[PDB]
């Protein structure tokens, strides 16, 4: 039989909905097809996110995948914890012990807690778009007092798109003052281009000032405009195009039309959309897991309502998510595997780092071991201290 | 959201009631949206959101100006996660302009079986600086395990 | 666009646009950052004509 699934598609997420459907088309088998049921809101509503949520559980799923924001994740993980109706996500990692959502996109808090040691940083400005909980900068805050840390930290977010230049330009005049010549821009794409077109226009690009665009996305926004003037920049990539996984998918890809999947003719994709792609190589793996055990399941006759007095459990949701834990897929950001919570563990991402030639790879980071260097031992393998034969 | 609809359903004028950090998207964007005038005490909402009666006034203006009364540059700043953060985004803003060192420290995910083994690594991290001005934004459960 | 990507128009930098046009191309790239342009102007907007 074929398996229903609900699909919590933003109004505005188009190459992450063409990656969606070519993860349908490419990980499909004869054996079971994940027919979804596709709804299209903001997810800055609650009142939407519950209206698609409910008509979802109504209209006879077996699990749902959606994205998230801060003003939807606490109707996501109540109702989830709640219907027992196992989510896929790959929004923002939530800050809990959350029952029946799978986080795609995995964490970088001590990640982005391992690289401010490696450049053995002491004193920096820290610019935090809201945006997505707060829990890195929580965890900067932490952090920062038993470290001798001093984050100056600015909530950025706030800004309207008509006082853009004027803020901005009155923003870096405060941390010139400080002498801060460090920057963190815990933002999203759309802001990340933002700043630095701004820090291009009062001309702090130049040789001093550091930065770490701490997305998962580095090679995502324009760094282009950055690249030269001596402003060191970092990052982390989760999406390395170094991969054979990844190469057969940009061959794929980038001969899409942009007319049935728009925004995919490319040869660089979105770390929000790259986990589309690979959620759906996780549901499928565990659906096929459900039928392989002989886990073989039912919906209901009518599914009730969500808001049912009292709305009860179903006891095969159970297996669903158990199955949705257990997944060992291999996709483009590496290896899925998820601990008893849907939070990602044994992953790896890859510290970058923004050179002339352009992006440069120069460690990984994984859950286990560290932040680990990759190779280059010194540049081109100089600098071989010295040998001073003195007496 | 479940009782929510069952007070719509028996036909109210306007709900009186509480939210927390977590139910605050779910009633300001059903009243928003429904028009069923939502009077709380509890803390007021980040921004401007309609048909909400936010009867706890606010603490940043007050919380602001009692600092710069008692001349202050550096002090810690306790914090629990229930109320959001909105506090905490006013004085680490605050302390840009106004060169302070606040120390902020999360609290409020210990819980009662980790509280004075944690607790003791919480006040042996202001000793590294020595921190003698500590504001302790929490509520009166959380307050009275901190006193 | 060419010393403002490779970042030389900060302090320091002191520039003189040689043209009898200096309002007629984009200035406004370059007017924050510290490097003090010059220039020359002929059509004076504060004029009755």
């Amino acid at each position: 039989n074929s398996i229903q699934i609900g699909g919590l598609f933003p109004r505005g997420a188009d190459q992450e909905y063409s990656a969606f459907r070519v993860g349908m088309v490419q990980f499909s088998t004869s054996e079971f097809r994940l027919t979804p049921h596709i709804d299209n809101l903001e997810v800055a509503n609650s009142f939407a996110v519950t209206n698609a949520f409910c008509s979802q559980f109504s209209r006879g799923v077996y699990a749902i995948f959606g994205f998230y924001d801060k003003k939807s994740v606490n109707t996501i993980t109540s109702f989830c914890g709640t219907l027992h109706v196992s989510f896929i996500t790959p929004s923002f990692p939530t800050d809990g012990t959350h029952p029946f959502v799978i986080q795609m996109r995995p964490d970088l808090k001590g990640a982005l807690l391992s690289l401010i040691e490696y450049y053995q940083w002491d004193k920096f400005a820290y610019l935090y778009d809201s945006d997505r909980g707060l829990s890195t900068l929580q965890a900067v805050l932490d952090s920062a007092a038993e470290k001798k840390w001093q984050v100056t930290a600015i909530n950025v977010g706030n800004i309207n798109n008509d006082k853009k230049d004027e803020t901005y330009r009155s923003l870096f005049q405060d941390l010139e003052l400080k002498k801060e010549r460090r920057v963190i821009l815990d933002c999203e794409r759309d802001k990340v281009n933002d700043i630095v077109d701004q820090v291009i226009t009062i001309g702090k690009h130049v040789k001093g000032y550091h930065y770490i665009i701490a997305n998962l996305g580095f090679t995502d926004g324009d760094l282009l405009k950055i690249q030269f003037g001596g402003a060191e920049v970092s990052g982390f990539q989760i999406v390395d195009y170094d991969d054979s996984l990844v190469s057969k998918f940009i061959e794929r890809w980038s001969t899409l039309e942009e007319k049935e999947y728009p925004g995919a003719h490319t040869a660089t994709i979105k770390y929000t959309s790259a986990l589309t792609y690979d959620a759906v190589q996780v549901m499928t793996e565990a659906f096929r897991n459900l039928r392989k055990q002989r886990i073989e399941i039912s919906r209901r006759g009518n599914a009730g309502d969500c808001l049912a007095n009292p709305a009860v459990p179903w006891g095969q949701g159970v297996e669903i998510e158990r199955a949705l834990k257990q997944v060992q897929v291999e996709g483009l950001s590496g290896n899925i595997k998820f601990d008893q919570n849907g939070k990602r563990i044994n992953y790896t991402i890859n510290i970058m780092e923004l050179k002339t030639n352009g992006p440069r790879k120069i460690g990984y980071w994984s859950e286990v071991d560290k932040m680990v260097l990759t190779e280059d031992d010194t540049s081109g393998l100089e600098q071989k201290t010295v040998v001073v034969t003195t007496i």
